[PDB]
């Protein structure tokens, strides 16, 4: 969602009024209700202090919203998330996979990737 | 952890170089730097362009840093209602009623505590 509407969902759905956020953050009821409303968009800093008064993390805050590209190719990138399997990685061998492409086409998923990087391994090795 | 050292994991991790992430977005290699190093935190517009550029989202960039600089509800009554199972069949003004609820600042501790007491009492109103 957006921001504004998650950050205005955070008081409704907890019986706040403007004020009450405007007086445990550091905040006034015209600039906060520009925030709710999207004409500004706030710093981390004001973010924190949105977060504290409502008992949330910065993290849990924005889960429920969305506001580019990407660096590596995407199931290059799941390998590297993979909790089990990514970690054994070095980061070399992330950049030399990635260098691999043929006219646009590139391995799909991550056990693709996998797949060539082990038999890569032997060979460079 | 900090935003800059996430930041910085992050295109450690992949075996990225700076350019690497400065070519895919609109910052300059020396910016990302000092997003890196913490001499100046971004916008939420920066932000989001770097996490695409990593391939993860926004919410899942900050999943481990964490930000410091007091709440307007109780911490449980807060936990409670961010309770996804629990949470969204409380309405906003049980949430007001609830949070009156103090003898001498002393108030229910934990969700269950929070929750045990809507229970009663919602069946009394
Ligand atoms: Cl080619």
């Amino acid at each position: 969602m957006k921001l504004h509407e998650r950050l205005r969902e955070l008081r409704s759905e907890r019986g706040l009024r403007l004020k009450d956020v405007a007086e445990v953050a550091q905040i006034s009821v015209p600039y906060l209700s520009d925030l709710e409303r999207g004409r500004t968009n706030p710093s981390l800093e004001t973010l924190q202090t949105l977060a504290g008064a409502y008992n949330i993390t910065v993290h849990d805050l924005l889960e429920g919203v969305e506001f580019t590209e990407g660096a590596l190719p995407k199931g290059l990138s799941d390998l590297i998330a993979d909790p089990t399997l990514g970690p054994q990685i070095t980061p070399d061998w992330v950049r030399t996979l990635s260098r691999i492409e043929l006219r646009g086409k590139r391995p799909r998923d991550k056990q693709d990737w996998y797949e060539i990087y082990l038999h890569l391994k032997r060979i460079l090795s």
